[PDB]
């Protein structure tokens, strides 16, 4: 076929991640660990921090193959923030994606340590699985990559979005710092690191990182705007729709996704997959 | 002075170390986070893996500089583990070292999470402060420390100790299975990236290998023995062995380490001290 088709695009991309995912968890003793992390890492998903990372590197004159090794460790730490995340100290959830939760299957200690074991491999695998890279840009992505996961980044983020629990004093300053930490800091480092491998220069990288900084603000607040109108066809949690109005809610998703968007044009027409999965996403969320 | 005083040598290597965690952490927003990661990094305890790593990367003709930030890391590594490990979904432990344990102090939640920023920190942490290594070394180190903490090692030990509670069919070997994952990756890794940062050979890291393995079971021996004679059900080396039986492989096994690294020469001497030290402190610290 000729005509570039996203929908296609993106579960092409999704097939490849979720073969090199599952070849990437060789089971060997002892077992349980390994079956623990496929148990999460394979449940599927929308694979969105791989994919970025691909289209990224591509975007910047890189292949998969570079980025793929990357790519599945940005999942990794996806997956562990989750199962963390899921536990009895943390969201207490019995369920994801409508199956039982890590530790509900294997015990919670398995499921901590299944999380510890995920994020170590990452960092791993992105070392032994991708040696054909420049050592100096492998080095920053590994550098990114431990900055990314940490307090000044998705740990702070669930450290900050604890400390929000129940309080009374929500403003949407503080909704959009826990959101920078706890979601924006690993989309960011999904881009950076495609375009880190494949040598893209800082101005290049500083678009990108304004481009997955929006997408990830904007879609917190259509997820926001979409639980206020399910709400309306229907603890406190203040949310963009409950601290600013559906109509400032609405401007705010609108102009974040705009501003992404706008952010890519320097690249020329070589950036359309990656301003088309911006609108993608939002639209999919409407429709889903 | 003129007498090499292994005391003395580790105090100074210790404070080093000390002074690089400390400031490796500056409290930022949000200030829980720091704290918490502080109060389990900065406890103190004898930092006997960053010493590992900087004596071994000296060994080897490296230096101090060169070592410390994977010192550091594996000290981040080490201290995620017990955070980790003294959770009530683990070990359940409300004290460490006399002091109460990170979950008593900031909740599970942030204890949890303050090991998770730790382990993230370890290898941001060796890239940011050595640029002056051999950037394929360094690209080694953090291989090796991945492998060091994940399911082949450190995590997989973890697993393979909560699977041997209350069974009947521990073997010797099987604990030894068991140890060699849980503590043996971790003192390996200490010894053989400061080995690479240095760049030793295969066969100089072939010996630090054996040393770092055979430290590390006498030590797990020396422990099981000091329990059993100071007194969830789990077979030790003696209640499997006798106790003769384990005196015997204790000595044998430091024997072994300190044979281990003859062949470096008079330069390996702190090393092979510090494997008696380290024996030696455990009896009188009993
Ligand atoms: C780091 C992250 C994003 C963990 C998940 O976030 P939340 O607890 O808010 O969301 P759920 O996926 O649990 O609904
Ligand atoms: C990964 C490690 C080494 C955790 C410590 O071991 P245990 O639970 O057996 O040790 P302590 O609690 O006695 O410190
Ligand atoms: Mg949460
Ligand atoms: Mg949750
Ligand atoms: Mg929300
Ligand atoms: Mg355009
Ligand atoms: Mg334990
Ligand atoms: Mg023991
Ligand atoms: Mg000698």
């Amino acid at each position: 076929r000729t005509d570039f088709d996203l929908a296609q695009y993106l579960q092409v991309k999704k097939g490849v991640v979720e073969a090199a995912l599952d070849s990437s968890l060789a089971i060997a003793r002892p077992e349980k660990i390994y079956e623990a992390m496929r148990y999460s890492l394979l449940a599927g998903g929308k694979r969105l921090r791989p994919i970025l990372c691909i289209t990224a590197c591509e975007l910047c004159g890189g292949d998969e193959a570079l980025a793929l090794p990357t790519a599945c460790a940005l999942e990794m730490i996806h997956t562990m923030s989750l199962i963390h995340d899921d536990l009895p100290s943390m969201d207490n959830d019995d369920f994801r994606r409508g199956k039982p939760t890590n530790h509900k299957v294997y015990g919670e200690d398995i499921a901590i340590l299944a999380g510890d074991g995920l994020l170590a491999y990452a960092f791993e695998y992105v070392v032994t699985h991708t040696p054909q890279a420049d050592p100096q840009a492998l080095l920053q992505v590994i550098a990114r990559l431990g900055r990314t996961v940490g307090a000044a980044g998705l740990v702070g983020g669930q450290v900050l979005d604890l400390e929000s629990e129940g309080r009374t004093d929500i403003t949407p300053e503080t909704l959009t710092f826990i959101h920078t930490h706890k979601t924006g800091a690993l989309l960011e480092a999904s881009v950076l690191t495609g375009a880190i491998l494949a040598g893209a220069t800082g101005e290049q990288q500083q678009r990108l990182a304004r481009y997955a900084q929006n997408i990830g603000l904007a879609f917190q607040v259509v997820d926001d705007i979409l639980d206020i109108t399910a709400t309306q066809e229907e603890a406190q949690k203040a949310t963009y729709p409950s601290l600013l109005g559906l109509e400032a809610s609405r401007a705010q998703a609108q102009s974040l996704i705009d501003q992404a968007i706008v952010a890519l044009e320097p690249f020329g027409p070589s950036a359309e997959p990656l301003q088309a999965i911006a609108e993608y996403i939002v639209a999919r969320k409407y429709l889903e």
